[PDB]
C-alpha cells in the first residue's frame, strides 16, 4: 500500500510545485556560490575553493538526485526502470555524504588556522584542498558501491539485506562526521570565546576610555585603559610573530604611562594630547591583529550555523535508518529534510560571508 | 602536578591491593572460561570458540596491562622506559578494542542465528569463527599502529597531536561497535518477545488448562487450549522444516477436536482420558521447538546483561576521551571501569550461561 494514492489531486500539485521551487533554488543558489568564487580574484583562497567544491557536490544533488525524487515522493511508484535506480541510489548516497565529508574538510581547515595560524599557512595549499577533495569523493563513491549484491535485476530503494553495511554506510557517511565536528567545532568555540573576544573585549574598554577624553575622572579612565591593554596582550614553544602582536601593546602601555605621567603632574592640556597621540600610533601597529579578530568571528559564526543546519537536517534521517533495521511519510520527509541542508548552506553563506553577500547585492543591483 | 603525590600511605596500599585483586580475578576468571571449553566435548561449537577467544583477549589485559597499569594508577609515574611504555600503550588498545569487537562478533553471531537459524546453520562452522577472530585482530592491531608519530624518542600516554586520528580511533573502537550492537540487540529483542515468548506463553496457557482436567468447565477449558495452539502455531519463502513445527499443534488441535467430540456427547471419562492422551503425544513433537526457545531465551539474556555491561563500563571512558580534545582521577577511574569489563563478562557467563555455571559448581566441587 502506497499513502501517496490517498492523498488529493490539489496537494498532489502544491508538492510537485513546492518540491520543483526548492529544487531549481538550490540549483541557482550554489550556481551562483560556484561563480563567485570562480568570478572573483580575492575569493582564489583554499579555504574558498572548500565552499565551491562544497556548492558543487549540493549543486549535484539538485540536478542528478532532487528532480527525479520529486516524482517518487508524490507518486509513491518507481517509474524509470532499474539502469536509472541504480544510478539515482548511488548518486544520491555519494553526493550527500561528500555535501556532509565536505563541511569536515571546510571545518578541518577552520580548526587548523584558528589552532596553528603560523605554521598551518605554509601547508594550506590549494594543491592540498585538492588531495582533500578527491579523497571525499573517493570515500563517498566507495559507500554506495558495496551494495551491489542485487542478484535479482515499481519500487527503488536502497539494500538493506546485510546489517553489518547498512550501520557502516550510516557511520562513515554521519555518526564519524557528526563526531568529528563536535571535537573540531568544540575546540574552535573554545578559541573563539577565550581568545577572539579577549582581544575584542579589552580593546572595547580601551576605545571607551579614550573616548572619555575633569582631571581627576582621566587619571581613573588612563589606568583602566593601562589594565586592559595588559589583558588584552595576553590574547597572542618559541614566540617568533607573537612579539610583534605583543610589542604593540607594550608600547601602548609605555605611551600610557608616559601620558599618566603629565596627568599626575597636573597638566591636563599635555596628557589629553598625549592620550590622542596613542590613538593613532597605537592603530598602526594594533588595527592589523584586531581586524584579524573580526574576520576570525566572523568565519567561526557561519560555521557554527552551518554546522548547527547539518545537524537539524541529517540527525533525523540518520537517527531513523538505524532505527529501521531494529510511516513512509517520516522517511519520505527526513529524506527532503536532508536534501534541503543543500539549499540552507548557500543561503548560509550568502547572509553570513560579506564576499558572498556583497557578491549577491551585485547580482541584483542592490547597494 | 600528580594528585597521587597527595594520596596517603594507608589509602595507596589498600588501592594497590584492590587492584591487584580485580587484575588476579580477571586472569582466574578467563582462564576457567577459556579451559572449560577446552575441557568440555559439548562446549565444542563456534558459538563457544567465541566465548573463549572473547576470554583470551580479557586474559591478555590482566597480563599485559592492568598490573602495570597498578603501579602507573597508585604513583601517577611511569617508571618503565619508553620501549615498555610504547608496547604497553599499544597492548592496551589492541586488547581493549579486541574485547570490543569480540562482543558484536558474538552478537552478529546470535542476530544470524534467531534471524535465519535454518539457512545459517550451514554457514557457522568453527572456520568461520576463526577468520572472525583473525579480522577482529588484524583490525585491533591496525588502530594501535598508526600512533607512532612520536618522532621524539616520567609520563606515558597515548599521542592525541592529530585530532582526526584520535576521533577515529574512538569511533573504529566504540562508537561504531556500540551503534551496531543498538542496532543488533535490537533486532534479537524484538526476535525474542514477540517470538520467543509467544511460543513459551501459548504453552502455559496450554499446560495451564491440561492441569485442569464438573464437565462443563472442562470443555470451556478444552476451548481455551485450541485458541493458545492456534495462537502458539503461529510462532515458527518456502515452508520447509517449519512445516514440521506446524504439525504438531496441527495434530494437538485435531486431538482437542476428537477430544471435545467426547465432552459434548456427555462423556466425562472418555474426555478426561482423550486429554491425557494428548499429553504425552503432544510432547513428542512439540517439546523439541519448545525447549529450543528455552535455549534462545537464555542466550539472549546474558547476551542482553553482556550489552548493559559493556555500556556502563566503556561508555564514560570514550565519551570523555572525545570531550578531551574539546581531572586526571576521573580519567584514571574510567580507565579502570573499562578494565573491570573484563573481569565482569567471564562472571555473567558464568552466571548466566549454565554450562559455565554447572563447570564452576564441578571445580568448587559444590553440588
Ligand atoms: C537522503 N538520502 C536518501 C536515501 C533514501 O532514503 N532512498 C530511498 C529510496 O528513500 C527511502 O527513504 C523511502 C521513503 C519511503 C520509504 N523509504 C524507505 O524505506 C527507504 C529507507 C532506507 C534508508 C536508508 C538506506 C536504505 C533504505 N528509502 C530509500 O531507500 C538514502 C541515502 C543514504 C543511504 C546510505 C548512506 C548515505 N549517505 C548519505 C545518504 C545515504 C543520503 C540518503
Ligand atoms: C582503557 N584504555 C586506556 C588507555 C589510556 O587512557 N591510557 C593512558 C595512559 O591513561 C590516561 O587515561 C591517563 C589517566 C590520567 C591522565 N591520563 C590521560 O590524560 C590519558 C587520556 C587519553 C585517553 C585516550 C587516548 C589518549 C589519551 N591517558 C592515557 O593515555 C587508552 C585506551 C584506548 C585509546 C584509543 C583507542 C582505544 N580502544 C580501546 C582502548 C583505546 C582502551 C583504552
Amino acid at each position: 500500500y502506497i499513502y501517496q494514492d490517498s492523498i488529493s489531486l490539489p496537494w498532489k500539485v502544491l508538492l510537485v510545485m513546492l518540491l520543483a521551487l526548492i529544487t531549481l533554488a538550490t540549483t541557482l543558489s550554489n550556481a551562483f556560490v560556484i561563480a563567485t568564487v570562480y568570478r572573483t580574484r580575492k575569493l582564489h583562497t583554499p579555504a574558498n575553493y572548500l565552499i565551491a567544491s562544497l556548492a558543487v557536490t549540493d549543486l549535484l544533488v539538485s540536478i542528478l538526485v532532487m528532480p527525479i525524487s520529486t516524482m517518487y515522493t508524490v507518486t509513491g511508484r518507481w517509474t524509470l526502470g532499474q539502469v536509472v535506480c541504480d544510478f539515482w541510489l548511488s548518486s544520491d548516497i555519494t553526493c550527500c555524504t561528500a555535501s556532509i565529508w565536505h563541511l569536515c574538510v571546510i571545518a578541518l581547515d577552520r580548526y587548523w588556522a584558528i589552532t596553528d595560524a603560523v605554521e598551518y599557512s605554509a601547508k594550506r595549499t590549494p594543491k592540498r584542498a585538492a588531495v582533500m577533495i578527491a579523497l571525499v569523493w573517493v570515500f563517498s563513491i566507495s559507500i554506495s558501491l558495496p551494495p551491489f549484491f542485487w542478484r535479482q535485476a515499481s519500487e527503488c530503494v536502497v539494500n538493506t539485506d546485510h546489517i553489518l553495511y547498512t550501520v557502516y554506510s550510516t557511520v562513515g557517511a554521519f555518526y564519524f562526521p557528526t563526531l568529528l565536528l563536535i571535537a573540531l567545532y568544540g575546540r574552535i568555540y573554545v578559541e573563539a570565546r577565550s581568545r577572539i573576544a579577549d582581544l575584542e573585549d579589552n580593546w572595547e574598554t580601551l576605545n571607551d576610555n579614550l573616548k572619555v577624553i575633569n582631571a581627576a575622572q582621566v587619571k581613573d579612565a588612563l589606568t583602566k585603559m593601562r589594565a586592559a591593554a595588559l589583558d588584552a596582550q595576553k590574547a597572542t614553544p618559541d614566540s617568533p610573530e607573537m612579539k610583534d602582536f605583543r610589542h604593540g601593546f607594550d608600547i601602548l602601555v609605555g605611551q600610557i604611562d608616559d601620558a599618566l605621567k603629565l596627568a599626575n603632574e597636573g597638566k591636563v592640556k599635555e596628557a589629553q594630547a598625549a592620550a590622542e597621540q596613542l590613538k593613532t600610533t597605537r592603530n598602526a601597529y594594533i588595527q592589523k591583529y584586531l581586524l584579524m579578530a573580526a574576520r576570525e568571528r566572523k568565519a567561526t559564526k557561519t560555521l557554527g550555523i552551518i554546522l548547527g543546519a547539518f545537524i537539524v537536517c541529517w540527525l533525523p534521517f540518520f537517527i531513523i535508518s538505524l532505527v529501521m533495521p531494529i510511516h513512509l511519510a517520516i522517511f519520505d520527509f527526513f529524506t527532503w529534510l536532508g536534501y534541503l541542508n543543500s539549499l540552507i548552506n548557500p543561503i548560509i553563506y550568502t547572509m553570513s560571508n560579506e564576499d558572498f553577500k556583497q557578491a549577491f547585492h551585485k547580482l541584483i543591483r542592490f547597494k
